[PDB]
């Protein structure tokens, strides 16, 4: 029993960490294979409006020190794919495990290894956010570190950091450069739109609470689909979806009580507030568990 | 910017996680130079009054199944050291960290490598509660899962994970056997203590909250320690001391706000409630992050 916020095991990721320095900008890289993939604005000097195109044709190879631990990689090539900088090298990584890309949708989670100088420093779960920001925990130097999820033995990278914005929340690309959102890799008035709340997410959560003996806030009711997503609009929760109830199937069904069931929870939380209670050590509802988290961690898989 | 609950990266650990098969019974077991610890409950058949002794005598070396992945490690020496098993094998781990062994104080916080079947499911954070529980996410099959600090590359193992109690907290020992607690490696009506809030955590994240811009809760007034812990025991909350004042030394230096300039501010909030705000994305006080937690967070160490 018990919940947590619960990141991957990282050390596959750990020995894919490198640190990429392009005149006086240092920050980190992913080595997998003999290639290593960072955030394109290594090379920028500091910005208002640059031109990547002009900024790498001016850069040699020699230009990129590339540090594994203390060996030094020699950089063999390199090209631009969207926002990542992609740098040949002349060695593949011996610690390259089984990996795909992955681009996730807004509402899924991820655990990101947060990086500086190419050495990890920790790791933490979070969700996407629907304004497709993420709230994550991030210094100076951390650009490059990657977040990830792991199935079986194999690594799906869903997130390079690139960018944090002026409320503090942190934007970045896909391992392919394509940012998540409208941002872009410049130094911009560009702000995080309006968020929302991931209702789904929630729901999950309030069943790992019945899984673990949180029950206060059941009741005998039941509300219909439409009705729900009348209450959810109103607190600014995102509107609920026949596929994401069926997602909740078998939570529901391990717990015996139907989605619709809950949804009326849900809605008796939203409008009176907890009365000074808890659920799972919180007096929010929490919204970055997916259903396939709490099946993970209150049925026990592991990679 | 930003706040998260940030393990530790888990990779030096996994690299040493074993399965260890003692008739029916399967758990973890921490695989470092040639021997493998893990808690010596796996030779019981289920229990009221083991007596280990008689127990383990009755063993011998082939009893004992311990798998590296799929490699079969051969057992070529068994003892007992308090709680704890420590297999001896006969091939050293060629991925044992530079490591050591240590017994923490109630109010320190570690990552724990949730692991099943020697497999690595997940990693958190958690503290050791004052009344020396952990509040953990543990499923059957978790025993001997163990919880670690990484300081420069050498691991801190701390503790390893022994029994679920009524409440679904946790109990365990250090990596020598010792319980933290009372308790014992039996089934009895034992059940965990009257638990404290961790006071100089609470003030630990308030700087972090501070650091990050949340800074509503903060008012002109400081209080005398004395009236600061006659509040502090009025809402269960540990004493704080001159040590603790001190140690919260360079957090205060950082901020400008001197200790007892923060203590009452968390006095007006014991006192008041947050009045529905939420401080670094929270609606309680939070009390599982040290001192050094915040400042390796918000200054940004690596290992
Ligand atoms: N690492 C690194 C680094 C190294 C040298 C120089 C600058 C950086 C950098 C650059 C950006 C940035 C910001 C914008 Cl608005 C647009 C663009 Cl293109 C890049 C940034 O956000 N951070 C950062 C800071 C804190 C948290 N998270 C990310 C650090
Ligand atoms: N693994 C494992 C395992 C394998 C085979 C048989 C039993 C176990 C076991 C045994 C104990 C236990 C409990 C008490 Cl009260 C006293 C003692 Cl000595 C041991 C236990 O608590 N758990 C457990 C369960 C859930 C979360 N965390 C810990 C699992």
């Amino acid at each position: 029993s018990g919940f947590r916020k619960m990141a991957f095991p990282s050390g596959k990721v750990e020995g894919c960490m490198v640190q990429v320095t392009c005149g006086t900008t240092t920050l980190n890289g992913l080595w997998l294979d003999d290639v290593v993939y960072c955030p394109r604005h290594v090379i920028c000097t500091s910005m208002l409006n640059p031109n990547y195109e002009d900024l790498l044709i001016r850069k040699s190879n020699h230009n990129f020190l590339v540090q594994a631990g203390n060996v030094q990689l020699r950089v063999i090539g390199h090209s631009m794919q969207n926002c990542v900088l992609k740098l040949k090298v002349d060695t593949a990584n011996p610690k390259t495990p089984k990996y795909k890309f992955v681009r996730i949708q807004p509402g899924q989670t991820f655990s990101v290894l947060a990086c500086y100088n190419g050495s990890p420093s920790g790791v933490y779960q979070c969700a996407m956010r629907p304004n497709f920001t993420i709230k994550g925990s991030f210094l100076n130097g951390s650009c490059g570190s990657v977040g990830f999820n792991i199935d079986y033995d194999c690594v799906s990278f869903c997130y390079m950091h690139h960018m944090e914005l002026p409320t503090g929340v942190h934007a970045g690309t896909d391992l392919e450069g394509n940012f998540y959102g409208p941002f872009v890799d410049r130094q911009t008035a560009q702000a995080a739109g309006t968020d929302t709340t991931i209702t789904v997410n929630v729901l999950a959560w309030l069943y790992a609470a019945v899984i673990n003996g949180d029950r206060w806030f059941l009741n005998r009711f039941t509300t219909t689909l439409n009705d729900f997503n009348l209450v959810a609009m109103k607190y600014n929760y995102e509107p609920l979806t026949q596929d994401h109830v069926d997602i909740l199937g078998p939570l529901s069904a391990q717990t015996g009580i139907a989605v619709l069931d809950m949804c009326a929870s849900l809605k008796e939380l939203l409008q009176n507030g907890m009365n000074g209670r808890t659920i799972l050590g919180s007096a929010l509802l929490e919204d970055e568990f997916t259903p396939f988290d709490v099946v993970r961690q209150c049925s026990g898989v592991t990679f």
